[PDB]
């Protein structure tokens, strides 16, 4: 599912996304955006073999098991399938363990090269949330 931004944000509202952790929920919808470009079925392979999964590009290093990744974890105990689903529930409670980790949302690249510092309160603009 390709999700529209206001669309996303009130999931991840919902969901609990806002402000969890002090992440405001622009950050979040940024992060999406640049991942993803809002689509859950987006996967991209990295060049050691893991690949990332979803709307929020969770790395099969150590969050999640594709059965492909020798001597990874599986810390949020799931199928990297399950965070693909249009239902974004299994996507946002990993997220929140990765942000939880403590490098907060810096674990994802394109967040810190491409929503860090800017006006993230933008992404949630004209949106009924």
């Amino acid at each position: 599912k390709v999700f529209g931004r206001c669309e996303l944000a009130a999931a991840m509202k919902r969901h609990g996304l806002d402000n969890y952790r002090g992440y405001s929920l622009g950050n979040w919808v940024c992060a999406a955006k640049f991942e993803s470009n809002f689509n859950t079925q987006a996967t991209n392979r990295n060049t050691d073999g893991s690949t990332d999964y979803g709307i929020l590009q969770i790395n099969s290093r150590w969050w999640c098991n594709d059965g492909r990744t020798p001597g990874s974890r599986n810390l949020c105990n799931i199928p990297c399938s399950a965070l693909l689903s249009s239902d974004i529930t299994a996507s946002v409670n990993c997220a929140k363990k990765i942000v939880s980790d403590g490098n907060g949302m810096n674990a994802w690249v394109a967040w810190r090269n491409r929503c860090k510092g800017t006006d993230v309160q933008a992404w949630i603009r004209g949106c009924r949330l």
